[PDB]
């Protein structure tokens, strides 16, 4: 229920991302990202990067964005990445067919001269909106009689609109090529050289972390409907027969809202289950899917999302070479969106590049076996969950200024700590200076604070960003002995009176976890 | 001087990076990077955001790749980022004019029936190969008779052939757009929002780091010509009277190869010069041009490249909106190629997009004057610094096997530390665990060796893809009291011995620089 409008103000106003190509109008679906924005984006990228690259030895590679056309015909894309559009047949206005017609439906069901019978025909046509193919959604749009929501013209038929950006790889025009839609390929791509450099041996897993691009209609939803985005994804292969992941155990205690294919078509709620459990009682076929929707759960709750809000969905039959897929979900004012993909597959592109290519992409175990590894692809999305952090971690404050801050994780801050001294004299800088220097040797980032007003509205500005902690130095710091500072924590405002020697093994224990507020608090005097 | 076959072999081979869809036939222009290639590519990247964004405080900004066509027209990328193309006549292939006309020349100067006032005529039009426009070039190309050097058939007239790859944003056809050639101009179009963000107060500094195209004719030269790349590039807004940059004194004393406009114009050798004595001299224009020069200097040679083959060339006249502008160039087997380019300039970008939308990007300093800033362009080629890094650090080693290693600084190499146990029993795991969170604890990456072969096997597997250190963990290691380890240095291969516990410290010391081998073996029993 967080105010979009108002948190949208300050994203915009700090800096956070703004819309790209602003002077020349702008182009929807496009962001730049400012300072802040970037820095939390790293924080964002270097927490997955331990988290998992770093945590199971994930084999990174980076590949190439353009494709050439024959890479994304075998994986399909070329035909079936695409969402039917419908156009004005007047003016020549385009729209996403799906939510035209969802738009439309759901207008006459809230009309009071419609009947009961109409209503749950036309709930049952939203239960298949997905499954209509081209000529019974052209049919719908008939039958229904929709037209353009802006001017109200006849709309074209429905046609296959493919969101793949295309271009053109060197002079002439020969080598016809796309921006990559998906990382995935790339690692499929160098399967070979990855199983190579793993010894031959199985399980092992592959990393990117990179752009892809998607020719969306028309976005409309901020940063949750972009054309261009950075993903963090994994494609983890493992043996069919050896499917069952060794560190599981460390996740099997962890309970989060799982949200089955059954609970879904019987229509009841998302439960809350023991991770252990689900997997004992069916709900989690595996445990190699299921240590990563733990280890998902885990990245995505380390850096700022809220788990009363997080529940992982397993795709129905009907969204379908199938898969048992689950998605994170994240509740938001847009409501429920995926943000992090999780699939499991037995047969999948691997096999397709293989007979493409002519070139074998099996493992072999000796007796001599054509291995053809299973997946889960764990795919993140890494500019929704930033979004969603800033909705989950967004306050206002108590007050009549309406101050405001993001309560994020001291891993995903900007920066962990302001340093504001009151002056900038040769009496102060042999506090700041060392103060600095400790920080860093501790690892813990920072940024003097050279703004204007009273301290109070200078943390002010530091909080409207997220930054976790602050150190006050004043005249007492630099002319009483022992030199003290305060610490004030960012989320209570509430502040502590340490010497500055020991603040800096004092934020860094805040910082990574090791010690709570109320720890400093039981430790060290309170301070106004 | 470097045996380019062997190190593309070793390359190739541990996969720091090799050719893109490889099994579709490749894709010039276009490389993956495994693992190891990834590792460096990351160290290096890290390397850079300290000693620039880090160290200068630089705004940093994450812009779109996707630019609808305005915009490039405006920055003049539509009408002049070109390379004259020729066809031939019959079969349709495609050769960079620039090119093929210096290869003709060449082999007719190199004839012995060719008179000695003919070839000193090709050797000045070589010297105003890129000054010739699309009609003298073509009748450069009919007056020296220039066939296709494949077939030999007859060519067509050069045309220009512009080097952006297009695609177009959105459905329809109403909004072409380009893949960005650079990133500068998303900090151009910024520029309010940063000058803002910076309190509206001059100097101040913008960076991205991010992937840019170009859409290359028939690149061949490795790395060195592809059509997709990562660069970082800072832009660094100041007052043109205040271009006096307050840090210069920290380079001042740097000596390092210049070579003049003046020095290739009257055709004499580059001089090593102090920075200092540059700028005084009016070699280099100005501190701020200067300081960066040197901070590019210290970066590239911290990260690998040898001083004796890096060089400062700064642009002539006729290269050309005009701009002082110097080049570092590394000597490789390609020859001197430019790695970083550094650009002064007065009147560009933005003003064009000033007026092309008419919102006023420009500086206020109160008295109200309007300050139309200047800037220092330094843009890295990362994929080029590194390529050079390869170069300048390969190394055969003299045996029979023929065995190499890169020397790669502590800094960028893969891992600092290569940690082989003897065994992986109960009674070993406690020491290399142990050894494992001190290493962290320091900083110093590392990864247990699991691979096959006596220990000086294992280690040259280590060495060839330029792991700086080792520590071996032998059985004496666990059942003697004290419980030492062997440290090796790569380079020298040269072995110490001390107490396990130590060793960390002493690692972390070595790749920070605080302390020699000699140092390490001064202190610390020597070991075979």
């Amino acid at each position: 229920i967080v105010d979009r409008a108002k948190m949208e103000d300050t994203l915009k106003r700090r800096f956070f991302y703004d819309q790209a190509f602003a002077i020349y109008g702008g182009v929807s679906g496009l962001y730049d990202f400012g300072p802040v924005g970037c820095a939390l984006k790293n924080n964002i990228i270097q927490t997955w990067r331990q988290h998992f690259i770093q945590e199971e030895q994930i084999l990174e590679i980076d590949c190439t964005m353009l494709t050439p056309e024959p890479v994304l015909k075998t994986s399909g894309h070329v035909d079936k990445f695409a969402d039917f559009m419908v156009k004005d047949v007047k003016n020549g206005e385009c729209f996403r067919a799906d939510h035209l017609l969802k738009a439309h439906l759901q207008k006459l069901m809230s009309d009071k001269k419609c009947s009961v019978e109409k209503k749950s025909e036309m709930e049952s046509v939203l239960a298949q909106l997905d499954n209509y193919g081209q000529q019974e959604l052209a049919d719908l749009f008939v039958n229904y009689n929709v037209k353009s929501p802006i001017t109200g013209n006849d709309l074209s038929p429905p046609v296959s609109f493919n969101l793949m950006f295309k271009t053109f790889i060197g002079p002439g025009g020969n080598m016809p090529g796309y921006l990559r839609p998906e990382t995935a390929q790339g690692i499929f791509l160098n399967f070979k050289r990855l199983l190579e450099f793993n010894q031959g041996k199985l399980p092992f897993a592959a990393a990117q972390i990179g752009n892809s691009f998607r020719n969306e209609i028309s976005p409309r939803s901020g940063l949750i409907r972009v054309r261009e985005f950075t993903m963090a994804e994994i494609e983890h292969f493992v043996d069919p027969s050896e499917k069952d992941h060794p560190k599981f155990q460390n996740v099997a205690d962890l309970h989060l809202y799982l949200y089955s294919a059954k609970a879904q078509v019987s229509g009841q709620s998302a439960r809350k289950m023991r991770l252990g459990d689900a997997v004992e009682q069916g709900v989690i076929n595996n445990t190699v899917l299921g240590y990563f929707i733990g280890r998902i759960y885990l990245y995505l709750t380390k850096v700022g999302i809220s788990p009363d809000k997080l529940r992982f969905r397993q795709h129905m039959e009907n969204e379908m070479y199938a898969c048992d897929c689950w998605d994170a979900e994240s509740k938001t004012s847009y409501g429920w969106i995926e943000i992090v993909g999780c699939a499991d597959r037995s047969c999948y592109d691997l096999s397709c590049h293989a007979r493409a290519t002519k070139v074998p992409l099996v493992a072999e175990k000796p007796y001599v076996e054509e291995v053809v590894p299973n997946v889960i692809e764990p795919s993140f999305g890494l500019g929704r969950i930033m979004y969603t952090v800033f909705e989950h971690t967004f306050h206002v404050r108590e007050g009549d200024e309406q101050r405001t801050f993001f309560s994020f994780p001291a891993v995903v801050a900007p920066f962990k700590c302001s340093v504001l001294p009151l002056s900038q004299n040769q009496e102060f800088m042999p506090f700041v200076k060392e103060l600095l220097e400790a920080l860093t040797r501790h690892g813990v980032s920072h940024k003097v604070d050279d703004s204007s007003g009273s301290i109070g509205r200078r943390y002010a500005r530091t909080d409207e960003i997220g930054v976790a902690f602050g150190v006050t130095i004043d005249f007492d710091t630099v002319n009483k002995t022992p030199h003290t500072a305060t610490l004030r924590d960012r989320d209570s405002m509430r502040q502590i009176r340490a010497e500055i020697s020991e603040l800096p093994s004092i934020v860094q224990d805040l910082a990574n976890g090791n010690i709570t507020w109320a720890d400093v608090e039981a430790r060290y005097p309170l301070f106004e």
